[PDB]
């Protein structure tokens, strides 16, 4: 057996073809086993509608998830990604840096 803790990165992107749109991304990488729970949070509340959840693997024991959806951030709201995985004794919450 092998188990590897996910790396978690939270960032925003504007698609170049529609630059007014903005997407909140949580990229969860290099994890094993593949069992996982991932949410985007707005002010601590789970965002129920997440448009995209793309899972892949490289080696048979290395998984990658890109979990992202359109959002409209204001200066006051706080966004984050929350991950649960067998390697994490507590849920890991990674806050989005606004810049």
């Amino acid at each position: 057996m092998i188990q590897r803790t996910p790396k978690i990165q939270v960032y925003s992107r504007h698609p170049a073809e529609n630059g007014k749109s903005n997407f909140l991304n949580c990229y969860v990488s290099g994890f094993h086993p593949s069992d996982i729970e991932v949410d985007l949070l707005k002010n601590g509340e789970r965002i129920e509608k997440v448009e995209h959840s793309d899972l892949s693997f490289s080696k048979d024991w290395s998984f990658y998830l890109l979990y992202y959806t359109e959002f409209t951030p204001t200066e006051k709201d706080e966004y984050a990604c929350r991950v649960n995985h067998v390697t994490l004794s507590q849920p890991k919450i990674v806050k989005w840096d606004r810049d």
